[PDB]
C-alpha cells in the first residue's frame, strides 16, 4: 500500500469549496473535488470536469462539454446544473462567501452577489446535462485557470438540497476528485483514499494520503526524521546544514514581501525620499543573511510564476526594475530633503506584525537605511487583525506587506496600485497608470496585452510607493521515494500524478 504521508498543520476552515478561501482548507480540497480544468504539470490548464470547450467570437461566451463519464462518489453523474448551481451558491449575496469576487468574472455576478441583481441574471446556464454555458462581463484569457480554483468547483444539488451540511464530516462528504475523503478526525488527521467513481482513476498511483494536523515545526521535523511524515520544512535553524542536500524541493510561489510607503503621510509625498529608500535597500542581503530560505531577491513588483505568450516568464522578461545602489540612493534623499527644505527627516516608524520572521526583516531594513542614508526609524508592532486593518485604513508611514495573487495572471498583482484600489493602500494614484491597466482589461491581442502590463509595472517601481523584498517559494524536505507532487506558483496542491516508489 503506496501512502503519502503529508502535513495540514490545522483543521481546514471548511471544505463548502468557496468558504476556506486558504491554504489549510484548498490544498486537501483541490484532490477530493475537481473543477471544469485542473492545472497539469505544466500549469496550464488542461480538461478536468470539461472534456472541452469552445469560445464565442467575441471572447465572451465559453460553452463546456463536461465529460461523459465524470460521476460523484455516490455514483450520481456529475453534470452542467451542479456547476450552475454551485456558481450561484458561490455568488449567493446571503451566504458571504469569502471568494465570492472571484465570481465577479461571470457577467452578472458581482450585480447578484451585491444584493443589487436577479440570480437569473448571472451568466452561467446549464443548457443540458452535458453543456455549461458561462458568459464573462469581459475577455479574459486566463479563465481557464479560475475555474481550476475551488471556488469554481460543482457540489452535488441534490445532496446539497438533501443535508446542508454534507461538507462537514467524512461520512456525508460526497466528492469528484481524484482522491474519496475517508476519514477526518478534527484537529488530528485527515484520510484520503483512491477514489474508484473517479473518471481517471487509472492516473492515480497512490493508495492513500494522509495528511497531520502539526502545527509544531519542531515536531514537524521529528516527523520527517523519522519517517512518518514524506514532506516536510526545513527547520530554519538547520538550514545552512539542510538547504543544499538532494532532497530538498523548492519551487516558486507567486507572491512578494515588501514594504508600502503611505505617499500622504512626511516625508514620503516626496518622490525621491521614497526613491532613496527603495535604492537602499539590498534584497540580496536580506535573502542570504536573514531569510536563509533560498527566496528570490526581488527587484521589482510581478512576482516569478506567469506565463505569457511566448512562454517566457513575466519577471524574467521584464527584468529588474529597480537596482540597489547606496551612493545614488544617497544623492536622491539629499535632493527631495532639499526640496522640502527638511534639516532632519520627519520621525518615521516603521511598522509589522507580531511575528519573528517580520521583526527579523524590519531590523535588517532598520539597520540598512541607517548604515546606507543614516536614517533613523523606529519600530512598531501589532497583532495581524488589527495590523491589517490600520493597513487598510492608511494609517501607517510605513508597513510590511505580503501579497498573493488570486488568479494566474499578472494583472492580478497590476490591478492593486490603481488609485483607491482595496490592494493599494498607499495613496498612490496615478493617471498613466490607471490608464494603462484599463488598455490591459480591453486589449485584445495577449502579446501587446503583456506589453501594456510591462509599461504599467515600470511606472509603479519608477515611482516607489513600494519597496520590493523577495518573492515567495515553497522548500520542502521530501522523502526520495515520492515523485510527481505538483506545486504551482498560483494554485493548490496537485497529488494525483504523484507515486512513492
Amino acid at each position: 500500500e503506496k501512502v503519502l504521508y503529508v502535513n495540514n498543520e490545522n483543521e481546514p476552515t471548511s471544505f463548502d469549496p468557496p468558504i476556506g478561501f486558504n491554504n489549510v482548507s484548498w490544498q486537501p480540497l483541490n484532490n477530493i473535488m475537481e473543477g471544469l480544468t485542473r492545472l497539469g504539470k505544466d500549469h496550464e490548464p488542461e480538461p478536468a470536469m470539461a472534456e472541452k470547450w469552445s469560445v464565442s467570437k467575441d471572447n465572451k461566451t465559453y460553452t463546456f462539454t463536461i465529460r461523459e463519464n465524470a460521476k460523484w462518489t455516490n455514483g450520481d453523474p456529475v453534470t452542467a446544473g451542479d456547476f450552475e448551481y454551485a456558481w450561484k451558491r458561490m455568488l449567493d449575496p446571503k451566504k458571504g462567501a469569502s471568494s465570492a469576487f472571484l465570481g465577479y468574472f461571470i457577467e452578472g455576478g458581482e450585480a447578484y452577489n451585491s444584493g443589487k441583481g436577479k440570480k437569473d441574471d448571472v451568466k452561467v446556464t446549464a443548457k443540458d446535462d452535458r453543456t455549461l454555458e458561462v458568459t464573462l462581463e469581459a475577455p479574459q484569457k486566463y479563465f481557464l485557470s479560475v475555474v481550476s480554483n475551488p471556488a469554481y468547483f460543482p457540489v452535488n444539488e441534490k445532496v446539497d438540497k438533501d443535508n446542508p451540511k454534507w461538507f462537514a464530516e467524512s461520512d456525508t462528504f460526497v466528492g469528484n476528485g481524484p482522491f474519496k475523503l475517508t476519514e477526518w478526525k478534527h484537529d488530528d488527521s485527515i484520510t484520503m483514499e483512491k477514489s474508484d467513481t473517479y473518471w481517471d482513476k487509472d492516473t492515480v498511483k497512490l493508495d492513500k494520503v494522509k495528511w497531520a494536523m502539526v502545527s509544531d515545526r519542531n515536531t514537524d521535523y521529528q516527523m520527517f526524521q523519522s519517517g512518518e511524515l514524506d514532506t516536510a520544512y526545513v527547520p530554519a535553524e538547520l538550514s545552512d546544514q539542510l538547504l543544499d542536500q538532494d532532497n530538498v524541493n523548492i519551487v516558486d510561489q507567486a507572491g512578494l514581501y515588501f514594504y508600502r510607503f503611505n505617499v500622504n503621510m512626511e516625508p514620503f509625498q516626496n518622490e525621491n525620499i521614497r526613491k532613496a529608500f527603495a535604492m537602499a535597500v539590498d534584497q540580496e542581503e536580506i535573502v542570504k543573511y536573514v531569510t536563509k530560505n533560498n527566496e528570490k531577491p526581488a527587484h521589482a513588483f510581478v512576482s516569478p510564476g506567469f506565463t505569457q505568450p511566448d512562454g517566457k516568464d513575466f519577471r524574467e522578461a521584464g527584468g529588474d526594475l529597480i537596482k540597489p545602489n547606496e551612493s545614488k540612493a544617497k544623492q536622491l534623499l539629499e535632493k527631495g530633503m532639499k526640496e522640502e527644505n527638511y534639516n532632519k527627516l520627519p520621525a518615521i516608524t516603521l511598522t509589522y506584525s507580531t511575528k519573528p520572521e517580520h521583526k527579523k526583516i524590519a531590523e535588517a531594513i532598520q539597520q540598512k537605511l541607517k548604515n546606507s542614508l543614516g536614517v533613523d526609524v523606529k519600530l512598531a508592532n501589532m497583532e495581524w487583525n488589527v495590523f491589517l486593518e490600520d493597513q487598510k485604513a492608511l494609517k501607517f508611514q510605513f508597513s510590511q506587506s505580503s501579497f498573493l495573487p488570486d488568479y494566474a495572471d499578472p494583472i492580478s498583482f497590476l490591478e492593486a496600485f490603481q488609485t483607491g484600489n482595496s490592494m493599494n493602500r498607499t495613496g498612490w494614484a496615478n493617471k498613466e497608470y490607471d490608464q494603462l491597466i484599463k488598455q490591459a482589461k480591453n486589449e485584445a491581442d495577449e502579446k501587446t496585452r503583456f506589453s501594456l502590463m510591462h509599461q504599467a509595472e515600470e511606472l509603479l517601481i519608477n515611482e516607489a510607493p513600494i519597496i520590493p523584498v523577495y518573492f515567495y517559494n515553497q522548500v520542502h524536505l521530501q522523502n526520495e521515494q515520492v515523485k510527481g507532487i505538483v506545486r504551482h506558483p498560483v494554485g493548490y496542491i496537485d497529488l494525483k500524478w504523484a507515486d512513492k516508489n
